[PDB]
């Protein structure tokens, strides 16, 4: 050995009774410890650092079981050291570990899987090393004040002097210009502050006179939408940093010719859905941010949804009442959830957060607030609602509170009650005033504008009148802000006008009539003379396919100017941007006119400068995507239809997700001649990236439509009993996912990979513990989404499924494969069981990169020109029957 009998100590965040941590290390193998929630970890302190040269680990029965180990000698990082991921059972002689003479004080098991249980067990571990003498070292959290750092001073400074706010501002817009198109294009450019066109926005771009070109804008956003005119209109350029981009600039710079003058009747364009800062920014870093947005600014945004650093405003604040900073990291979720943590839906789930976290992530977001001041962005910041964790009246029992009940399967946080009777103490005015003083410590006066939405999806409102509520809210956000605008999300008719009514401050609201293209809802809002947006929502969960609604931005929204005294401004609340580049153009196009626009030849002009060229084929299958899947339609739908390919398995599948469709509402025969044309033009295309985009788009949009068709002919074969039949068509189905991960490894953004590889080093200088819990992130939300009771009685099952090389692979495709075997077996053998689908899903989930399998990060050099014609040859609608 030699074994460490003796002053070593365990811990964990769960158990079930009473099956305590410390009975994993009792020399008992008759004890175990077992865990109770998703915190499946113990960590064992060695009463000082030793040399380990062996770990052994024995579990409470014959289960497979599989875990990592990671070990630390500084008490702050914990890196890997050993890992058991074979499949062979546990018994009564244990498993032993060999570990590399590594330097430990602590240990962390992670049992990530028991396959008798979704509850994991440590019976007996034992360690054995040799003692270093030393101790593990002593370091708290700790985080600087706003007005104690060179942003204040520079916050400020642009506060007071208008002159250096110009110059900044001007100097930003330049850079913009150099990031966009290249530094060799930023001193074409002449920058100019012009005043408002009758208190609206307005930009301005004509001839320098010596072949410059000269742009005025009152501001940072309408300078960059000035930049973007110009660009679209002139250059035939096409600027989407996420969706693809023809940045290709003409040798010389074009002239503008006459001079124009464009301004907006909209006060605000509006950007994100909590959901985005979780489905697609979970692991972004500044430079995704600053491409976002320069993106924004181009785009005419002002108003953007600003949820980054909030875990150490939070943090100020429970701290003030009873929470240390462990207990705060127990609350607040890992960083892929933030979304439904914000919303008041769910907790703990992904985390707990590295104590790196909070300091970083301040730091981020005053750098996000620096260039909003550039370009005249408003954040929209926090406000409070009553949100605190379910044991806060343990630690201040005077509190009142009110029980949330569950969000699919989760523990919503509870609810002070907004107000109490006399006598009781207030503890919602207590944390609000702490709250709202923590928030201008951790970013200074950055905005007016805060969100908070109370009763999101759910809850519970007890006792309380439901207008008072709201009428208590917002009078405690404008008490630490005179200025203050609530803005509130408009979601399936809640809140209610009760709710609303409540609002003694009509002036100092603001409602986003969050699905305002599929079903909108601000005519109860205009009723109230309450001020709105009307918004694009467009997108769930990141569910890709191809779908967009151009004709109705065309004419709603310049109808509903007209027909409306309310409607402050317009904008996006996707719950991820990954899909249709064309929506999300047309909208923030629609903020530039209050004229309906033909939305036919929007589209033929779009595609030329996105494209870089265009001609009458190219014209004619983007005409029939207009026809089909980009068609006008008046249904109710939440979603692009889903692919069967992201399906579960099994008979009468309607869609892949609970809530979702699989409905293809036009004719699939009709939008393959698009994939036809595309591919007659591929050569001559190829050489423009947006173009492969689109084409690896309509491509597998393709593919899943006929996917879903060989899909019935197979379950038609089984339940008519033959046969042979069968192991045709269910073969030409999985060929047909094999060709769709082809397809799909041709995009960077198509890749899981990317995804992964950025969870595990958006942080710098993050130990293995960190990296792995940030990959289990990763994964979890474009699968299982949470686990076994967030994912089936939850209803959360492939929620966020994705068209993704890699997981189609070793995810989407295992699961068809496993299913068809599967029937084959039974129709040859008997009989087909029941899959336990979750148990197999989360065994995925669980992987690491470092130790399992590396997800490329590069696309691949496959022709989508020939790919497109083994499509239609073999796997087509079109030729179905041959
Ligand atoms: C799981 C998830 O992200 N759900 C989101 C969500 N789900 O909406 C649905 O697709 N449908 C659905 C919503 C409520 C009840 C049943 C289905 O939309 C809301 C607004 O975008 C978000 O606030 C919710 O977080
Ligand atoms: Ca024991």
């Amino acid at each position: 050995g030699v074994e460490i009998t003796e002053g070593v100590t365990v811990t964990a965040k769960g158990n079930t009774e009473g099956n305590t941590a410390d009975l994993a290390i009792d020399g008992d193998l008759s004890t175990y410890w077992e865990s109770s929630n998703d915190y499946k970890w113990i960590e064992v302190d060695l009463g000082g650092i030793y040399e380990l040269s062996k770990i052994e680990i024995f579990n409470k029965d014959e289960a497979v079981y599989k875990y990592n180990i990671y070990a630390s000698e500084d008490g702050e990082n914990f890196n890997k050291i050993a890992y058991k991921n074979n499949d062979n059972v546990s018994d009564s002689n244990g498993n032993m570990h060999t570990i590399d003479n590594v330097r430990a004080g602590k240990i962390r098991i992670d049992v990530v899987q028991n396959s008798n249980s979704d509850r994991v067990n440590i019976a007996e571990i034992n360690v054995f090393g040799k003692n270093t003498g030393e101790s593990l070292p002593e370091k708290k959290i700790a985080t600087s004040n706003f007005s104690e750092t060179p942003w204040a001073t520079e916050y400020e400074k642009f506060n007071s002097d208008s002159a250096y706010a110009n110059e900044k501002t001007l100097n930003e817009i330049k850079n913009l210009v150099g990031r966009v198109i290249g530094r060799e294009f930023k001193d074409k450019f002449i920058f100019e502050i012009r005043d408002q066109l009758n208190g609206n926005d307005v930009f301005e771009v004509s001839d320098s006179g010596d072949g410059k070109v000269l742009i005025k804008g009152n501001n940072g956003v309408s300078l960059a939408s000035g930049f973007n005119y110009y660009l679209k209109n002139y250059c035939n350029v096409s600027y989407n940093p996420i969706m693809g981009s023809n940045l290709k600039m003409p040798e010389t710079m074009p002239s503008v010719g006459e001079r124009v003058v464009i301004d907006t009747p909209y006060e605000h364009r509006y950007a994100l859905n909590f959901c985005t800062y979780s489905y697609t920014m979970s692991f972004w870093d500044w430079d995704q941010y600053e491409e976002f947005l320069d993106w924004c600014a181009m785009n005419g945004v002002n108003l953007v949804l600003d949820i980054i650093g909030q875990e150490e405003v939070l943090r100020r604040t429970l701290n003030e009442f009873g929470y240390s900073d462990e207990e705060v990291k127990e609350f607040i979720s890992g960083p892929a959830y933030f979304a439904w943590f914000y919303m008041q839906n769910m907790t703990g789930f992904g985390g707990p957060l590295p104590n790196d976290w909070f300091e970083q992530r301040a730091e981020l977001g005053r750098k996000m607030h620096d260039r909003m001041q550039s370009f005249g962005i408003n954040p929209v910041l926090q406000g409070y609602s009553g949100m605190v964790p379910r044991d806060f009246k343990e630690k201040n029992q005077e509190a009142q509170t009110i029980s949330q009940g569950g969000w699919c399967g989760f523990d919503r946080p509870d609810m002070l009650k907004t107000y109490v009777n006399e006598g009781e103490a207030d503890y919602f005015q207590k944390v609000a005033d702490v709250f709202y003083e923590k928030q201008k410590e951790v970013f200074g006066d950055v905005t007016n504008f805060y969100g908070v939405d109370p009763f999101h999806e759910g809850g519970n409102t007890g006792d309380l009148d439901n207008g008072k509520i709201y009428e208590i809210i917002q009078n405690k956000m404008i008490e630490h802000d005179n200025d203050a605008v609530w803005v509130i999300q408009n979601w399936q008719g809640n809140p209610s006008n009760n709710k609303l009514e409540g609002l003694t401050k009509k002036d100092q609201a603001m409602v986003l009539d969050l699905f305002s293209e599929v079903s909108p809802d601000w005519n109860r809002l205009e009723e109230r003379d309450l001020p709105w947006i009307w918004n694009m929502l467009h997108n769930f969960g990141g569910r890709m396919g191809m779908d967009a609604a151009p004709e109705k931005l065309a004419t709603e929204i310049p109808k509903a100017l007209a027909n409306s005294e309310h409607m402050v401004g317009i904008g996006i609340t996707p719950e991820a941007i990954n899909t249709n580049p064309l929506a999300y153009e047309l909208l923030f196009d629609m903020a530039w006119t209050r004229d309906q626009i033909n939305f036919r030849t929007w589209t033929e002009d779009y595609i030329e400068r996105r494209y870089g060229k265009t001609n009458k084929e190219i014209l004619e299958a983007w005409n029939i995507i207009l026809d089909t899947a980009y068609k006008k339609r008046n249904d109710y739908y939440q979603g692009a239809a889903e692919s069967i390919i992201n399906a579960r398995p099994g008979f009468g599948i309607k869609s892949a997700s609970t809530w979702g469709h699989s409905k293809i509402v036009y004719d699939k025969s009709e939008f393959e001649k698009a994939i036809e044309i595309f591919a007659k033009n591929y050569d001559e295309f190829k050489d423009s990236d947006a173009f492969l985009y689109d084409f690896a788009d309509i491509l597998k949009q393709l593919l899943a439509n006929s996917a879903q068709e060989y899909y019935e002919v197979m379950c038609n074969a089984y339940n008519n009993g033959n046969g042979e039949k069968f192991k045709f068509v269910s073969g030409k189905f999985l060929e047909l996912i094999k060709l769709q991960e082809r397809v799909l490894s041709t995009r960077p953004e198509f890749l899981i990979g990317n995804w992964i590889e950025d969870a595990r080093t958006m942080l710098k200088d993050s130990d293995d513990w960190t990296k792995d819990l940030f990959e289990f992130n990763a994964r979890a939300l474009v699968t299982t989404w949470g686990s076994r009771n967030n994912a089936d009685g939850g209803g959360l099952k492939d929620y966020s499924n994705r068209q993704w090389s890699g997981l189609t692979e070793d995810y989407y495709y295992a699961r068809w494969e496993k299913w068809i075997n599967g029937l084959q077996a039974e129709l040859d053998g008997a009989k087909a069981p029941n899959i336990d689908w979750f148990k197999m899903e989360y065994d995925w989930v669980n992987k690491k990169s470092d130790t399992d399998k590396l997800y490329p990060t590069e696309a691949s050099n496959e022709n989508l020109g020939e790919l497109a014609k083994i499509a239609m040859e073999s796997y087509s609608v079109t030729n179905m029957d041959k």
